[PDB]
């Protein structure tokens, strides 16, 4: 049907629809009078990844004769999405399937609906880790994606009565068939236990064990024959009343069962720092075994790079010197060299609540050894501090990876820097940040160590696999080179005044607006005008992220229009989505919040069809291929120097919506790339929210000079929108008005009046499509393919490759 | 290569290697440079579950067409071992299998010792259930095995310094090819809750809900292109501290975590009744369902059967009535008849600890309708046997199905005479037992409920698959019929005096030895003399079974070569094999006594290689396919009136082996069906133990009466066996003396000297051998297919049928 979808063969179709109905037969046990669509998308599912294997067997084969670098990226969290249609994209193979699958009477769209997301992920830092690991394959680097296979990924998010109630996400019900167990490359993990010295050294002794058992899963680059590789990790009891004893296995195994649900927020919980060596000691020994498939470990860093996704992954640091000092035998001096040339460390977040700080009391019975490795980690870094800035004590206790209190804790942060060759941001405000407040002394030291790498998405799943309408209009007039080199786009600047484009970019827009509305209403019983500009904000709920001022602007427009209901307003359609950790009260509360107001607001005959609020449940990857594509404004509005990058805004630039943001993250890049008048731009800087707190930020004052802030909050207060219970959102006032530590109400009259803006260009839909042609054309920046290119060159030492390997 | 294991065409070898090699590529993910055995173990088995399918979905339709009358066979243990061979054997695929894995360097024999046994069972109960379901599909029933897919089966046995060591059966590590979930047929099963009494009848409400997954397992008939199903019931949490909420799962799915250990021996735990429960409740929805696609159910019982495999699914019986009456609404009366025609029920014991006595307290917590079900049941019954035996108070308080004392019990071998229309022992002995002790008031009362059904094993695991050296010779001779019709070996009492025959029945039997030999120096380091006589007693330890008389008999053997170093003796290997339930304390002891004594006699230089005593570790069905040909002696020496039946009898008796025993449980009709003269019987009939019961029994007579015996007590006492701990067998010594119920010094005298004629008999070969064709040629009695045909025929009401479907 669309050309970027590939070729439909005569000898493909006919080869898909015989494999198709093999599989039925011979995989599922069916025949077509039984099969349901779920057996349907099964074998569609185990056809195509007949496609990936000949191709994966012979990428890890091509990498054992050439011998390359290896990159080991350690993360808790692949926010994985779908499989199929990705694999489809990736292999040329969709419309292909498209065909085979239509002759055989089926459609394959409501056959993908079938698939369950791997949601082994919270958000941002997650999904960072999924682009990443497609970005990899598509530039030909011998890279690993290793973690662990929860058995429960983020919960499903269900909303009764407006409040969110968690579900288990039983997400391997049905199997999955994009693994591939791997039983026989089980290894040891060991936990408690004590530390032996003997003469010929330190012994870690009286452990007990539990195994981890490798489950691969293909990661295939586009169109270039690479299949890389991600291993997860599973937790296995060892074999050795006796009923008892068989159900308490159950206990070792808990490791890998479930996700920790919070995003942005530390949680000292000793499952999770279980969690968090598992990976790192099954991985390393992976690691070191096919390092030894090619006695010297002067080479271990020219063919090894790890990479730490923030530092959840932080012990592969002490584990490092543990294995190459205890079992290696190698001197201090030197396993430290291997191992900061090996280690480098990303930082995701500057907010002190979710910096990891373990309790040395946790570490010494869990991990004695590494707690031992990190003190003279410690001792030996402290020395090398007291040695560059002679008499500085003050220093030495804020540098420490040590901090004293009523409760000693290690810092994990300073850990990773300490034994790392390079430390990145992920936006260049946010690593300017670091260079300048939590990471000052650090840089002081070792300024070479620090750098930036501004995030990117993948054009694939971000582009062409949820947005093929907008991919074929791009494909026409500029080709199909784009998908793999996104700075091309550039070339749809010449175009901006070209009416035909102009109507096929408007025309896309409608179409996933059409689509989106109509799955609203299906799935949902939610009844939306699809002429409405179409405003969102999805992401983790979070304080931070300010879903309260969106919030603000809401009520005010409510506010408006029933003081003046006969003017004329341009229609919204307001939708935000999120999801809250289990525990964090105040995020509860904003989700009923926002709901509480399209209780009122979606009833209000006064309102007409001028104003709808929706909240959109169980936000998670499949959700944003549909909502992304079907976007307006893209609402980026936390308080300048919180959000680090940010990547879903990326998503929405590079799918014709505007963004409506503050300068904070990788806003501040998107902007300087399209151009500050083509962005929304509102609100503090970083330097003026410095200047409130140095001053004092009392909400009082915009309270007392604002009536239209003034009337909110008496609405919030007197039970406008809870008549049932007129207390309900005293919580919320109370933090806005006393302790609100993001300043919502210092950038509300900004943010309004930038909102005015928004709606004015949208009244000139040729003028507001101008402006977002001029953002679609300079979002090529924000490929996770120039992410990773820059990785490669100025940390791993790789050279990326775009050429493609024989099928 | 042998003429029973089928063709090797040129187009199958051809096919077999191509799928082959598709598997070990596209399902395995392997080249040919990185495979090990087991993925070639893999690749074979999905090769051969290809053949399979295409049977397998056939034989379900035509079932639905034909609607034939549906048999439920309902039992906790599927004792199933290997699925393999046994596939290739039924499909005649062996020999085409054979060729086609040479071809490509391979072997198939050390491909199929990497299978681990579905070990599903503890002994002859579960074993019966696996031969049942071949015999089944052999003769065209449309049977379904319904059962628990245990996470783990009966434990691994591991011997350390001669004590057992129990290990957890971890079957599934590897996955489990043979098997196929079904989570689109997942099924609510409940607990728990309370009983409501409305206007329209009893509700059972506030209940927990666990979810029952199926897996369907294959189970072919012998070439006759039948398939049926073994569906197997997994224990599921519904999708309703959030990580302790997610962790606290596992609480609901150990249900079908482990299969209990104890034979014969009843334990109260409420894990166990949840089990039986949840296999009751699944299947008979399933049931229910699959009789609604075809309202009405007085025909229910044409359409229905249920074999209740002991009483362990016996709420069957309550179940259905609560399903009947409660929720599809018939009157009682009506119900119950629906109920008694539908179901039957099967006893296994009299041993007065095996028996099911459930506390009331535990069903009423667990199961609160099914328990005012079966008081309701109860009352009326009671009120059949008043009204049949008027003023008879004691027989009313001995046939209740409620038992009253300080904790009142439900007997669940009562409930199951009641709510069925037939009683079965499992031979005829035991069935004459059930019919004069323990059920004889019921048999007053409905004397044509009762029935006998002696059991059998199958000719196809038993004979073909363990023995093609036996069967090929046999098949030269009378040609391969007999293989499904098992009467026709008699026709081989026309060679007993053939010298040819002779001389290749011996050959056979030599070369099955050679072959175990070395399987015990290879895998057991164990150094065995194969010309001695192969004297093995294989089963599960307990005191009923007597391996201590075999003990006995051992030491006495010791004895009288130490006394007469010169005197020739007829050399034996004496095997000695089983688990026993880890809470056994006795049986354990047992087991440590049998090492101690091979400890002692096997390192006496003196010895020489004429007496070695080896205990055979981790007993299982994999096990007994190998040592079960390799016999010369077969040990069925249980105390007469304990053994119902005896499965393991009948192995050895159609591989060649003869056979000392009592007169006990199918010993009788061996006996009777080769001749007494071919059999070697001893001991205490039942009626001599009734006589020495009512006199009393006192061991101390033997002990003073024989010389012999006093000797080897002494030596048990003084620490002979044990010289480092001289008391250890203290307890066994006091035991024997004081308290044995199953009087092994009553039988010891008789015993030695029975031994000693086969002694003489082996001497002399080709008699020995003359009388091994008498047993062969007479044991096709005990094939399970007459068994089935039997049960079939006077119990469910269906014609067996031995045609072909087509392919
Ligand atoms: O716990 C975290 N979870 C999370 O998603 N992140 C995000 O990580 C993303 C990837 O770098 C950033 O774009 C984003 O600004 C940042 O909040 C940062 C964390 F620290
Ligand atoms: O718990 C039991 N386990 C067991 O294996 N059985 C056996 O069941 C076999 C099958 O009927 C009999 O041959 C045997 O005599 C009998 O002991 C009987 C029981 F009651």
């Amino acid at each position: 049907q669309i050309s970027v979808r590939g070729l439909a063969g005569v000898e493909n179709v006919t080869e898909l629809k015989k494999n198709f109905n093999r599989h039925l037969h011979f995989t599922l046990v069916k025949d077509r009078n039984v099969a349901t669509p779920r057996d349907y998308y099964f074998a569609l599912a185990h056809t195509v990844r007949d496609h990936l294997v000949g191709r994966w067997i012979r990428t890890q084969q091509h990498y054992y004769e050439k011998d390359p670098k290896r990159i080991y990226y350690l993360s808790l969290e692949f926010y994985m999405g779908r499989t199929l249609q990705n694999t489809m994209v990736n292999l040329a193979l969709e419309n292909a399937c498209d065909e085979a699958t239509y002759q055989l009477g089926l459609d394959m769209e409501e056959l993908e609906e079938i698939e369950e997301d791997a949601g082994l992920g919270n958000g941002g830092l997650g999904r960072l880790a999924a682009c990443f690991l497609d970005s990899m394959a598509t530039l030909g680097l011998a890279a690993y994606g290793y973690g662990i296979r929860y058995e429960f990924g983020i919960f499903n998010q269900k909303i009764c009565g407006g409040w969110q109630m968690e579900e288990a996400d039983d997400w391997l019900r049905y199997g999955n068939p994009w693994e591939k167990a791997r039983p026989e490359f089980t290894l040891p993990v060991h936990f408690y236990g004590r530390v032996e010295h003997t003469s010929q050294g330190a012994k870690w002794v009286d452990t007990q064990v539990v195994l981890a058992m490798p489950y691969d899963t293909p990661v295939p680059g586009y169109r270039n024959n690479v299949v890389n590789t991600m291993r997860l990790w599973s937790a296995k009891a060892p074999n050795d009343g006796y009923i008892q004893a068989v159900l308490d296995r159950n206990l070792a195994e808990n490791i890998s069962r479930v996700l920790y649900p919070n995003d942005n927020f530390f949680e000292g919980k000793e499952l999770r720092l279980k969690q968090e060596y598992f990976v790192v000691a099954a991985t390393l020994q992976d690691i070191i075994r096919r390092f030894k498939s090619s006695t010297n470990f002067d080479a271990f860093p020219d063919k090894v790079a790890i990479q730490l996704n923030d530092t959840h992954p932080s012990l592969a640091i002490p584990e490092l010197m543990r294995v190459l000092v205890d079992l290696e035998r190698l001197d201090w001096d030197k396993a430290w060299e291997v191992t900061v040339k090996t280690c480098a460390y990303t930082n995701h977040t500057v907010l002190p609540e979710a910096l990891e700080r373990w309790p040395v009391h946790l570490l010494e019975t869990l991990l004695p050894r590494h707690l031992q490795i990190i003190y003279e980690i410690n001792q030996r870094f402290l020395n090398r501090v007291a040695a560059a800035f002679p008499g500085d004590v003050d220093r030495l206790r804020r540098m420490s990876l040590v901090e004293e209190g009523a409760v000693k804790r290690i810092n994990m942060a300073h850990l990773c820097i300490a034994g790392s060759h390079a430390v990145n941001g992920v936006a260049r405000i946010h690593s300017e940040i670091l260079k300048k407040t939590i990471f000052k002394d650090f840089y002081e030291l070792e300024p070479h160590k620090f750098q930036n790498k501004t995030n990117g998405i993948t054009p694939r799943r971000w582009l062409v696999l949820c947005n093929p309408g907008l991919a074929e209009i791009i494909a026409e007039r500029i080709g199909e080179e784009y998908i793999s080199d996104l700075d091309q786009l550039r070339k749809l600047l010449s175009y901006v005044d070209d009416e035909a484009f102009i109507r096929d970019v408007a025309k896309v827009k409608q179409e996933n607006k059409l689509k989106f509305a109509a799955y609203l209403e299906r799935e949902y019983k939610v009844h939306i005008n699809p002429n409405s500009l179409f405003d969102v904000q999805v992401k983790r709920i979070h304080e931070y992220k300010r879903q309260l001022l969106n919030c603000l602007h809401v009520i005010t427009l409510y506010n408006r229009i029933k003081k003046e209901p006969n003017k004329f307003v341009v229609p919204r359609t307001v939708m935000i989505g999120g999801k809250a950790a289990p525990g964090y009260h105040m995020a509860k509360m904003i989700i009923k919040l926002i709901t509480a107001i399209g209780d009122v607001v979606n009833h209000d005959p006064v309102v007409g069809d001028r104003l709808r609020v929706i909240f959109l449940e169980n936000y998670r990857v499949s959700l944003a291929e549909k909502v992304i594509p079907a976007a307006d404004l893209s609402e980026q509005i936390s308080t300048a120097g919180t959000e680090a990058s940010g990547t879903g805004n990326m998503k929405f630039m590079l799918n014709g919506a505007l963004t409506i943001g503050t300068m904070d993250g990788a806003n501040v890049e998107m902007a300087e790339e399209a151009g500050e008048e083509n962005f929304f731009i509102f609100g503090m800087r970083v330097e003026d929210v410095d200047r409130l707190d140095q001053r004092g930020y009392n909400a009082q004052e915009y309270y007392d000079r604002i009536p239209e802030l003034r009337q909110i909050i008496e609405q919030l207060s007197s039970g406008f929108f809870s008549p049932k219970q007129p207390d309900l959102f005293k919580d919320i006032v109370n933090m806005l008005m006393h302790h609100d530590r993001f300043k919502v109400f210092a950038d509300y009259e900004e943010y309004v009046k930038c909102q005015e803006r928004v709606s004015a260009l949208y009244k000139n839909p040729r003028e507001w499509t101008r402006m977002v042609i001029r953002n679609i054309a300079t979002s090529g920046k924000f490929s996770s393919d120039r992410t990773i290119a820059q990785y490669a060159r100025e940390i791993w030492g790789v050279e990326p490759s775009r050429q493609r390997l024989p099928a």
